[PDB]
């Protein structure tokens, strides 16, 4: 085991990790290193194992740790890909079966009348078919009977005439046809952007956060004014004292909601939303401050918006004020987007918001003076 | 034939159209109806059966013309509603392939940024798995070997330690892709408004109808502006000799167009159609009497609509000026439209007119003045 004194190797060296022999520990490399009697040695590093066990079990372990989090991480990316396909796939169908389903039942209404126009003309050729067929009947009775003798021609003279005159009074005079139209794209456009819209979330009023001038009726979908007075409030802050507003039964704080609201003949009304953390009594403004976002709209073409600031901002109305408007909320862009819904199928833009949520908020809803008389024109919500 | 008088009929009585005798018409049913002999008056109104026939032929021709009328208005509304049933059908399953399309593409983005980010992990993996089959070695060959003959375990011990020591040089480090939204929809919504346009015509100009004061080339694709001292004009209806402006070759009629401009560094020019039935020469204004609508740009922020009126439309400007501008042309509605065409994948509507659908027009362009000297911004067309 040495190559170079004719013997082997018989002594270790942990120092140098190298194997020697007596010649090699007498002269060169060793002579008095880490050399063992293996019983110094054996128990010097053996009570140390422990240690090197403790070390290589922290090791495994956290190595398993890391093994079984990147596995979570790979799963997880899974979901959220699998949970993108369906979200998108479901968000995308609405619109192509919205678009398959109103094709459809055009063509099949198409089919429907195209069957009752062909029954209505056939019923006319039918009529028009024996019209002829009299008139022809006619003919030939006259050019039959007008060189007949005498007394046939004296006895059916009158008759043929009164058979002529009554069969004259049974005709049909006969523009009623469908229709089509060239602004089909704008219209799908506009429809498409109207049905697009998340289900019209059903919200009810609240009365234990109102003021005592409105009233509510209809299973919490109608609200109107009245003309008689309501007892004075006490001690509470979530009763109303200030403001004539209200809010609803609901509470949403995740997701997607949308409501279209109808003020009818109503001149004057505001709608926005009120933070649950906010003050409801006492002096209240128009600031967001105090977790209010308003938009009002009164004397029919006045329209305004309460941003943040000590001032409002108007806004241009049509001459014919259009008495719907749709609210859309989004909680994940914290996004409550106003439309015209005046239009049953065409929407326009009115005002938006974009800001972080405190979460979560009630859609509150604020009507002007009650006029002293007039003002019973009553307040829906779909 | 009497029961009175013993006589049969041989008189005709006008007031009743019916023979009768005498006696009864002396003393009865006919004391003032009026008599006639029976010989003559019977010839007498006999003479008008040419009449007769001739009445039956007129009613005979005005209701064969009324089944003629019958027959074409249902041929005539089957075919248009076929064509109705045809047109939509295909135009809406466009906007169903484009969906699908849209689709796809995302579903591909998706699947590359998953196998992007699996192809990344199982590297990680598969590194993390040959680092536990290393150490389940290891921790198996010494709890296994740990009880050897004293000299191989000695041996043994301290190559096991730096084996342990070299293979402790590996420090692990321890995927971004988007997920759905509420404004998913809305940019869909918005990508499909955009693409849905109808096709761009590809028009290309004619120098036949253009000012030499500035410079066209390629192929009648490029026109810019310079600086330069202006050569007089000759003699041609369609050509501008007093304003610089310029027409181009083709003249359609009816359908549906668009194609998007883009403006660059120019402040001020201005873009319209002329009806082509209207007059041609001379400098024009945007009136419908000549069929004319335009809409111009000054200062570089202050854009400007010409409707039918006695001042240019001041229309509220944005804070961004828009470098591209899309235009589509409707000859059914008789709509020109305007729309933002900065963002390639996005366009925002402007302004739209519904007005007199004359037919056919020219799409005419004009740009100002050379301002002699600093006006050398060019004019893209895209
Ligand atoms: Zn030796
Ligand atoms: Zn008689």
């Amino acid at each position: 085991h040495c190559e170079e004194h004719l013997d082997p190797l018989s002594i270790y060296c942990e120092q140098d990790r190298t194997l020697v022999c007596g010649v090699c520990a007498s002269l060169g490399s060793h002579r008095g290193h880490r050399l063992l009697p293996a019983a110094e040695a054996q128990a010097r590093l053996k009570t140390q194992l422990p240690q090197q066990k403790m070390q290589l079990q922290e090791a495994s372990m956290r190595k398993e740790k890391t093994v079984a989090v990147l596995e979570h991480q790979l799963v997880e990316v899974e979901e959220t890909v699998r949970q993108f396909r369906g979200a998108v796939g479901e968000q995308l169908g609405k619109m192509r079966m919205f678009l398959a389903a109103l094709e459809s039942s055009l063509d099949r209404e198409a089919e429907r009348v195209r069957g009752d126009a062909g029954v209505a003309l056939r019923r006319e050729l039918s009529s028009l078919n024996s019209y002829l067929e009299q008139l022809r009947q006619m003919e030939k009775v006259l050019e039959e009977v007008a060189d007949k003798p005498q007394t046939e021609f004296l006895m059916k003279f009158c008759l043929v005439t009164s058979r002529l005159q009554k069969i004259l009074s049974e005709s049909p005079p006969p523009i009623q046809l469908p229709v089509i139209s060239d602004d089909f794209k704008f219209q799908v456009w506009k429809h498409m952007f109207r049905h697009l819209m998340p289900a019209l979330e059903e919200l009810t009023f609240d009365p234990s956060s109102a003021h005592p001038s409105l009233v509510v009726s209809s299973s919490g979908r109608r609200v109107e004014c009245s003309d008689q007075k309501a007892p004075p409030a006490g001690e509470d802050t979530r009763q109303f004292d200030k403001a004539v507003a209200v809010v609803a039964q609901q509470l949403l704080s995740q997701g997607e909601h949308y409501w279209e609201v109808e003020v009818g003949d109503k001149p004057r009304w505001a709608l926005g939303v009120m933070a649950a953390d906010a003050s409801r009594r006492g002096r209240l403004h128009a600031v967001p401050s105090q977790g209010l976002w308003l938009l009002g709209l009164r004397d029919g073409k006045i329209l305004e918006a309460h941003v943040e600031a000590k001032e409002p901002r108007a806004l241009r109305t049509p001459e014919r004020p259009p008495a719907r408007i749709g609210l859309y909320l989004s909680f994940a862009d914290g996004v409550l987007a106003f439309y015209d819904a005046s239009n049953p199928d065409v929407l326009t833009p009115i005002f938006s918001f974009h800001e972080r949520l405190p979460g979560p908020v009630y859609p509150i809803f604020d009507v002007c003076w009650h006029d002293k008389g007039k003002n019973a024109q009553p307040l829906l919500l779909v």
